[PDB]
DNA sequence: CACAATTCTAATTCTTCATCGCTTGT
DNA sequence: ACAAGCGATGAAGAATTAGAATTGTG
């Protein structure tokens, strides 16, 4: 019961308030205010909420080439009026729509219904299927726990990315110190040929 | 090719919208009552429902239909109340419309939900039949309750797909009680011997084969 | 030990969805749109939410006589952001203020903060404290269940009120048929001398 | 008679605000560091706290301060994001205010929080010492783990009252996982035989005394 | 009265935390 | 070599599935 999430919005306290309810909801969040920054986080993202009027042009015009990267449930949430925009937003690749002042439970409903190969995460000699929660290393499946599988998968999708151990507490356990090492050592000592290059202070990324 | 379906008792606008939809390329199906929905649900690849039909409300019968063919169910009604948009979409509904609608708004929500036998299952061990609502494990006709008959069917459709106990009370029961499922499988190990249901610590339950 | 709630807002959509994620939350709600309609819904409540934009005048000018009845946590929220209005809203009896745009979680945080003699609701030969959930009837103490005690004190606060059998179901059972009859019998058969006057195939009511 | 307190390292702004309260008449205290924030917590009927402090954060140590006296508190900080606002309010706060503010705004929020031996307790058969974390239950000396002492602590504080297991996790354990309390009382019947703990099937637990 | 959800309850599978010692660069 | 930091060690305290009569109920 855990997936990923993305956000795009320039509004300040409304993009802030929404991302509090979702981190209280249990879906990890990425927040962006520049189309120049949406290319990095797209592959990481399984879902996208968007706004229409923004810097670097109208976002819907920059949309379809990101759809071309991944078939991702994309919802344009924005203040605008015409049904012409509804056709403008949904003739292209898109899978719903909303509008202006709204209630936050409305958005939570339209995205909950959309939640219900691409399901794999392949890196180097490793197949991770979360529909079964099984890992394979050179044709060998080793069973892990819900927390061991969590940290490994977050770094099975994030390649070459380093985050801090305090950040790993709030990214593997969800919203609310030395376990990070004694269990990544549970991983090294139980997965022969583990390719996690330890670092100093700041610590963990996956080369490939 | 492409097929669809619709359910509407109001005559003038329904007849006219399927005309423009028959003018459109799609081949069209239509009924006026809920007893006629289950006949052609299968051959249809997309449906259009309403909340105010003659023979009752369409949501109470919905989730059984998505478990014969999971096709995009687009609700359409005069109920602009947001609590319907909640009960609808948190039942097996994808999207809504407004009671009057722009025609190109409707189609745009048809393509957007199109671009992105069925009664018999074949578990290597045994056989399940949803018509007679029974089970045959190596010849034995096991006696189950509806609760324990229903949780096995949603799992036999997605075997090997482990899911948490919180995402099953929203899938066997109605969406939106208590903490129970641990005892509902314990009875199925008690009466179906050697049934491959692996239990994971802190994760969930799943069927391997 | 769940409790009550109340709402005063003429704006319909933002009062529509606001009560959704509260019914999703687990507190029953009351929906008002006139100050002449605010008077009757007060005593039954531990909490009160209020708007300053109302038909039939300024809501703060009808405020202290509601404080007289019960000292209730009554937040305010409006398009009036002036600290002068904050002094107006808070010199008089209240506990908080807010702003038109928010996270729905801000209210949720600012209502969980207020929850923590008046615990009782007392009727004919009946003493019901919700903090212990024992019934005292003519002096006798008698056991109940989770739902038995919940519907008994439901009709204990509501004097002479009548809800339909379907209305009693969604109220005492989780959101989103014959038991209402058989359980009110497990109420009569438990305690004799209970003024549940059955009506015409319709509803039920506790008179006094 | 009416007392209150303040916590801030900022020098002149704190000086001008406590003088206004002394101009307001409310007898007040002030501490500049967390080193002495704990001593004078008892004498105050209200506390104004700032998280921006040189010797660390304040919310990370908030709940044990309220756990000694349930007096309302207010947070004042340069962190005006809603994620900081809800985090403080959910971790035991009682109100909130922005960083740059007017005076009567504070005052009106001082009265609004005013108009509506705390270390040892003695109950039947239990004579509890919270400082040394020891209990003498029926003549014997009992010593168990920490969480099993904070659990019999908030119950020993609000005893005779029931609380659902959901309302204990955010009240005894760290908020800002269900099969636990069902087992945490079990060993309380193993180590404290004869404890006066009734249970409510479907509801929470309580101490009968 | 049948059916179902509760509390035990009993025996494990996992986090977290000190301690030595060990891996990086300073 | 020194000086922070990072393997490892292996526990002990949390969770985590399994039975039995009880309780509640649509």
């Amino acid at each position: 019961m855990k997936q990923t999430l993305l956000l795009v919005e320039d509004d300040k306290n409304l993009a802030d308030g929404l991302l509090v309810s979702l981190e209280q909801a249990g879906y990890e969040c990425l927040h962006v205010e520049r189309i120049a920054d949406v290319e990095p986080q797209w592959k990481k993202a399984d879902l996208v909420i968007l706004d229409r009027q923004l810097p670097d042009g109208d976002s819907v015009q920059h949309l379809p080439e990101w759809k071309k990267i991944k078939d991702v449930p994309v919802i344009l949430l924005t203040a605008l009026v015409t049904v012409k925009d509804k056709v403008a937003g949904l003739d292209s690749g898109a899978n719903d729509y909303l509008t202006k002042p709204f209630a936050e439970a409305e958005l939570f409903a339209r995205i909950r219904a959309q939640l219900r190969n691409a399901d794999k995460v392949m890196t180097k000699d490793l197949e991770i299927d979360r529909a079964t929660r099984e890992v394979i290393f050179k044709g060998d499946l080793i069973t892990l726990t819900r927390t061991e599988f969590d940290l490994l998968l977050f770094l099975a999708s994030n390649l070459g990315r380093v985050f801090t151990r305090d950040e790993l507490l709030d990214h593997v356990w969800g919203y609310n110190t030395r376990t990070v090492d004694t269990h990544v050592l549970q991983l090294r000592q139980k997965l022969p040929g583990l390719e996690i290059e330890t670092l100093r202070g700041v610590g963990y990324k996956m080369k490939a």
